[PDB]
């Protein structure tokens, strides 16, 4: 093994659990607009975990732009540009 | 093994669980607009996990643009451009 | 093995579980517009996991644009362009 | 083995489970417009998992555009263009 | 083995399960417009998994456009074009 290496390794185990019954679950989701409502009856919850964004790795024994967007909000980007740019984010 | 390497390795186990019955589940989802409502009756929940975005890896013993968008919002992008650009994000 | 390598390896196991019965499931989904409502009765849930987006890998012992969009929102893109561009995102 | 390599390897097992009966499932889906409603009675759910988007891999011991869109929304794209472009996303 | 290689390998097993009977399934789907409603009575569900989109792979020891769209929404694309383009996405 020699050189660059980006490794994402996640080990998750949910095995050997007992959940008893007789449960009453009433879930009301209504009139949601541009939303992601989450809910429920859980015992073991593993979620939204293990995120890896790689980076610069240069191994040696013209405009470059690299953008990694994970679950993010990016608006109004003019990198390495020539001219005039107008970005208006007025909130009233 | 020699050179660049991007590896996504996820191991998940849900094996050996007991869920008892006699359960009452009433789920009401209505009048959702541009939404992703999530719910339910769960015991072991593994989700939205293990995301890997690769990066720059250069191994050596003109405009370049690389964009990785995972579950993201990207609006108004003019990288490495020449001229004039108008991006208007007014909210009233 | 020598050179670039992008590998997505996911191992998932749900084997050896017991789910008891006598369950009452009432699910009401109605009047959803441009929506993806999710629900149900679950014991072991593995979903929306294991996403890999490859990256730059250059092994050596004119406009280039590379865009990877996974479950994302991309609007108003003018990379490496010459001229004038108007992108209007007014919300009233 | 030598050179570029993009490999998607997913192993999923649901074998050896017991689901007891006597279940009552009432599912009501109606008046959905441009929607994908999901629901049901589940024990082991594996879905929407294991997505791989390849990337740049260059092995060496004029306008290029590469776009990978997986379950994404892309509107208003004018990469590597010359002229004037108007993209209007007004919401009222 | 030498050169570029894109391989999609998925192994899924659901073998050795017991599902007991005496079940009552009432499913009502009506008045859906431009929709894909999904539901039912399940034990082992494997679906919408294992998607691979290949990428750039160049092995060496004028306008090019490559677009891969999987279950995606692409509207208003004018890459590597000369002139004027109007794309109007007004929602009222």
């Amino acid at each position: 093994n020699q050189g660059n290496n980006q490794q994402n390794y996640q080990q998750y185990s949910q095995n050997g659990n007992q959940q008893q019954g007789n449960n009453r679950y009433q879930g009301y989701q209504a009139y949601n607009a541009q939303a992601q409502p989450a809910g429920g009856y859980y015992q073991n919850y593993q979620g939204y975990s293990g995120y890896q964004q790689g980076g610069y790795q240069q191994y040696n024994p013209k405009n470059f732009n690299y953008n990694n967007n994970l679950q993010g909000y990016q608006a109004g980007f003019q990198p390495q540009s020539q001219g005039m740019s107008l970005n208006d984010f007025q909130k009233q």
